[PDB]
């Protein structure tokens, strides 16, 4: 049993913004325009077979508001317990133009459509949590399946510096639903970072299938949309449906259709404005059963090198320690506190103006967001000058013929990622060993960015 996957990468139009609230009419206007565009790929996807296509975070309004400025766009969501299909019966709830669009939207085009809007839930000034203003709103995931049912209602948990538009759910949202091509989990761009409720679907729901409406901003060398997303779904050994904002000027693009064993399509452009539909056949149930332990061969072998000129590194505001590749080929070990990184490589030539390092890392990071790490890398350094090691490059001429990297990772949650010149994937080209080694199957493609292990250590946060 095999389903074909639909994502798309979407162009938004942002509201004019701000100073007032808009109308409701006004708001609706907006949400319809972006609607239209939707509607073009939901239409295009289910005309070339998809079974389900999911729609990018903050797609129909854009992400620039204020509690009172995000208002007039907001619809009561219902629990999906309910059972309802919001286009055979419109005013069930009251005021939901944009439910009973999306539901017609899956209902008439025969596909599960996933896509985030906004909830407003009111409360009374009775119970201790209600806001000031009267009413809860939530960044919501809705999905409508193939007949235009409401089956999921998801409220983001984890929410990003400037989301002071938005509440956080009392307790984690665990939200599933059940299809003929697998059982599917989701949560939205943040969540992936956090344990609640990425990780619980995964292994305590046994997903098969994560659907991940994002509005990601890339952060290189580890944190692009492409990267990190299929890294995750490989760690996890689940399907992922990434499907994000497209915005160059604040770095947003990077959609694709993962699985536990490589990515199957993937979209990265910062040179045009244009949205883009991706299509890919997936396993309704992949095996999710290739378990690793990521500590086992590197807490195994003794450091593969000795007394060498090791330096601090920034890598998006995290010092790193770091030690240069000398030579085309070699073996290196580096440590940070309880975390050692082992690295075994040969490149396809030793091509002038370019190196490279083996950085280790062990703490917590706190700019824009705080959560607990441990990472392996080996990394293309900006420039010739080791204090550029760590910061962005979107370009490198080294083509590796040999890679394994490991560390002696303190969990069980490590993502690896393999990123080649300029922000491509590299797939199948290398495989992850049940000992915890990252190791490359041919020589890469490309030249290589980057070759990382990025491990969560949740209960540090
Ligand atoms: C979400 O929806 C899914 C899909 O509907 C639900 O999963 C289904 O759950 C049913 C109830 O437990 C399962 O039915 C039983 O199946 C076995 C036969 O084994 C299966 O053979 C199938 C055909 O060859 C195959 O599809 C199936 O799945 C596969 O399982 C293997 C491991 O074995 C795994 O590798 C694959 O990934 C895949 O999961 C099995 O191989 C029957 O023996 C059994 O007996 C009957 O009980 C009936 C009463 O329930 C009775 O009518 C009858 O007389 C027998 O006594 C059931 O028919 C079904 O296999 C399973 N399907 C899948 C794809 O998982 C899931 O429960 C839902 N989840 C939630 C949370 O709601
Ligand atoms: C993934 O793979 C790793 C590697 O195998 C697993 O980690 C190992 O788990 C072992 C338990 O199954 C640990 O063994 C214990 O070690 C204790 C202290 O040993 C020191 O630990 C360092 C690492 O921190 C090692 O280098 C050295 O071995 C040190 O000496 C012992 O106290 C403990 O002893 C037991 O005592 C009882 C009696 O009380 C005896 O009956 C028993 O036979 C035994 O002697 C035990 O040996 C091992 O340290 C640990 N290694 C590391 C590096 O963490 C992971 O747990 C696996 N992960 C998953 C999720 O499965
Ligand atoms: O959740 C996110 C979001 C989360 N992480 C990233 N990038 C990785 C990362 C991780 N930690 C720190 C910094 N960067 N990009 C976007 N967004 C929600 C909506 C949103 C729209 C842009 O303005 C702001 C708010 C971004
Ligand atoms: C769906 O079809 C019904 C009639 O079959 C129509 O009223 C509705 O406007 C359609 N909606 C969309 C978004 O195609
Ligand atoms: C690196 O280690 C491997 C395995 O022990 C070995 O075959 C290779 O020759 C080593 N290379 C260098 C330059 O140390
Ligand atoms: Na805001």
């Amino acid at each position: 049993d095999t389903f074909t996957a639909a994502v798309y990468e979407h162009a938004a139009i942002l509201p004019n913004a701000t100073l007032t609230p808009v109308s409701r009419e006004e708001a609706l206007a907006l949400m319809n325009r972006n609607l239209d565009i939707l509607e073009g790929a939901i239409t295009s996807a289910a005309d070339q077979g998809a079974h389900i296509i999911v729609t990018p975070e903050d797609a129909i309004y854009g992400w620039n508001f204020n509690r009172d400025s995000l208002y007039p766009y907001l619809e009561d969501i219902p629990d999906p317990e309910v059972n309802w299909i919001p286009c055979n019966n419109r005013n069930r709830f009251g005021q939901t133009p944009v439910q009973e669009r999306l539901s017609c939207l899956a209902k008439n085009n025969s596909i599960y459509v996933v896509a985030n809007i906004g909830d407003k839930k009111p409360c009374d000034t009775s119970d201790p949590q209600c806001p000031p203003d009267g009413r809860y709103q939530y960044n919501t995931d809705v999905v409508f399946d193939s007949q235009g049912k409401l089956v999921a209602r998801y409220h983001k948990q984890n929410l990003f510096m400037g989301e002071n538009q938005f509440n956080v759910p009392k307790e984690p949202e665990i939200v599933t639903f059940n299809t003929t091509f697998g059982s599917f989990g989701i949560f939205t761009c943040f969540d992936i970072l956090f344990h609640d409720p990425a990780v619980t679907l995964v292994k305590d729901f046994h997903v098969d299938t994560i659907v991940f409406p994002t509005a990601w901003m890339n952060v290189l060398p580890h944190l692009s949309a492409v990267e990190f997303h299929s890294a995750w779904a490989m760690g996890m050994r689940v399907n992922f449906l990434a499907s994000n904002i497209h915005y160059p000027s604040k770095k947003m693009t990077g959609s694709g259709i993962y699985a536990p064993n490589s990515s199957r399509a993937f979209h990265y452009d910062m040179k045009t404005e244009e949205g883009k539909l991706l299509l890919s056949q997936l396993d309704s149930h992949p095996s999710h059963s290739a378990v690793v332990n990521w500590t086992s061969y590197a807490s195994s072998i003794e450091a593969l090198s000795s007394g060498n000129k090791e330096f601090k590194g920034t890598v998006f505001f995290d010092e790193f320690t770091f030690v240069k590749l000398t030579g085309v080929a070699g073996n290196y070990t580096v440590c940070q506190k309880d975390l050692c990184c082992h690295l075994s490589y040969k490149m396809s030539e030793n091509i002038p103006n370019e190196v490279y390092a083996l950085g280790a890392f062990d703490g917590l990071h706190t700019v824009e967001g705080r959560y607990y790490l441990q990472i392996c890398t080996l990394l293309k350094c900006k420039t010739t000058n080791l204090n550029t090691c760590g910061d962005s490059a979107e370009t490198a001429s080294t083509r590796f013929e040999m890679f394994s990297l490991s560390g002696t990772f303190g969990t069980q949650y490590v993502f690896p990622e393999v990123l080649l010149s300029e922000n491509q994937l590299a797939p199948g080209e290398f495989q992850v060993s049940t000992d915890g080694r990252l190791f490359s199957l041919k020589p890469t493609s490309g030249p290589v960015l980057t070759v990382t292990l990025f491990g969560r250590l949740y209960e540090k946060d």
